[PDB]
């Protein structure tokens, strides 16, 4: 039986979450449009393996749109970090897996350099280090326009999966839409910057699973696998593009309880 | 002015072969499709710099179809690397930059590791190092499906550009219409085991310049971008996909100059 709530935080959140099965606990942080029903065929199948799963909605996204302005503007890898432990420690998760894609990469890579006692491992995927222009530019549009220009991104560009992108519901896509010009605003500008990736050093021999779309373009990501291998850290690929817990959930979820089974 | 000409080496072989300009030598190896036309533009561009640019339709294809069976079927990068230094042997050509796509990357790395005194310096471009099914399931098939296959293949999937790849002409598409069914037998189950990338200790250190095509999905020549990463060699990115001589002749021929000014 799923947990469907919300919980605050001292730092201003409302967060939305879900929690589904007992066992050791994996944390999914949902990437920048900070939708968390993106993961929820996957939170039954990793839990139905013998986990606790958390999933939960982003500062100023969806069901977490309760927050104060700087959760959602001027977003950097280490201010999501300090987000996402506080959520850990309000829903008491002593120890955690956890799985990030883009903005949700950083993220997690973030959280096991800052809190190596928390985090047994991390699977980051896609991590963005580099400033699009094509992305940037969209956030001096509408609102209304940044929403339809990005959910035509989504839906023809990255999904990996078009038809899985769009029975994902008019619910979940109701709320994507006002996530997109939030997201726009807050985040593509100050996220590659903030990348926890600069220091090679710091990555190597640690617990952290690096993967990237198999259909992705080899440009959009090819630094995260000249910088994985200087590093030694693990890097592979998972079918798909930048949604793989849309477009192949029974393949992302057999991921996340593999690699899971690896650390414990 | 373009020598367009026949020469024959001793190892059975007649090359059709191609040479412009005045200056270091500059040779370009075909794909595994064999034909040299695809570098047109590219051989005055590159010529028009002071360079010497030859190259040549491979053993077997288009109009170097007057080869021994052996010089076209089990075909490994040893055995090309040997037969394209029997030609520049022939056109009296001893110190050479070489560039390579696919098998013909394959080629120009056993080039530099075979004969380092022949090689000023070699590119090598999406080199070929898995086998993959559906390539070498098509060899079982009648000539006319492999034809049929693989130009859509090429048309739709790799060409990095299906304007400009259409834009070869009527010809050149008549010759890999006639090629097709020689490479599917010759090249995909043999070439990548022979990939001469294994050794990295021996890449090391070396005038090699590796790229992949920036469009080209992550997978398909993701463990290029490790293997370089791992040795030490440069790599990089090209625009387009498999073909970048095709769909990006400019920004080719600029790269193969500028790369080779850099080894002189
Ligand atoms: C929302 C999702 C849309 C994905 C939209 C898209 O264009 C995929 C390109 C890869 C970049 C994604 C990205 C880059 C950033 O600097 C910060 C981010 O939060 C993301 C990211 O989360 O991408
Ligand atoms: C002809 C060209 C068609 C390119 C067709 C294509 O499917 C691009 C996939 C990349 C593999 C190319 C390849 C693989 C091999 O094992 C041997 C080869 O000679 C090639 C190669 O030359 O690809």
């Amino acid at each position: 039986m799923r947990t469907r709530s919300t919980i605050s935080t001292p730092n201003g959140i409302t967060w939305y979450y879900e929690q589904e099965g007992t066992g050791p606990d994996v944390v999914l942080v949902p990437d920048g449009l900070g939708e968390c029903q993106m993961f929820d065929s996957s939170v039954s199948q990793i839990a139905a393996q013998g986990f606790r799963v958390t999933t939960f909605d982003m500062p100023g996204m969806s069901r977490s749109a309760k927050a104060p302005p700087e959760t959602y503007t001027e977003v950097t890898a280490q201010k999501l970090a300090s987000y996402v432990i506080s959520v850990l420690d309000a829903l008491d998760i002593k120890h955690a897996t956890v799985w990030g894609c883009a903005s949700g990469a950083s993220t997690v890579v973030a959280l096991l350099l800052g809190y190596p006692d928390r985090i047994r491992n991390a699977m980051c995927h896609e991590l963005p280090t580099k400033l699009l222009d094509h992305l940037s530019n969209t956030a001096v549009l509408e609102d209304e326009e940044i929403s339809k220009i990005l959910a035509n991104v989504m839906l023809n560009d990255v999904s990996g999966g078009s038809e899985a992108w769009q029975a994902m519901g008019d619910e979940v896509h109701a709320r994507l839409h006002k996530n997109y010009p939030v997201w726009a605003r807050g985040y593509p500008r100050t996220i590659p910057p903030s990348a926890p990736v600069k220091d090679l050093e710091a990555l190597r021999g640690k617990p952290l699973d690096w993967t990237v779309g198999a259909a992705t373009p080899t440009e959009s990501f090819f630094d995260n696998i000249v910088t994985a291998t200087k590093a030694g850290v693990n890097i592979g690929l998972l079918p798909g593009m930048h949604f793989p817990y849309v477009s192949h959930p029974d393949v992302f979820a057999k991921y996340v309880v593999e690699t899971t089974q690896k650390h414990l």
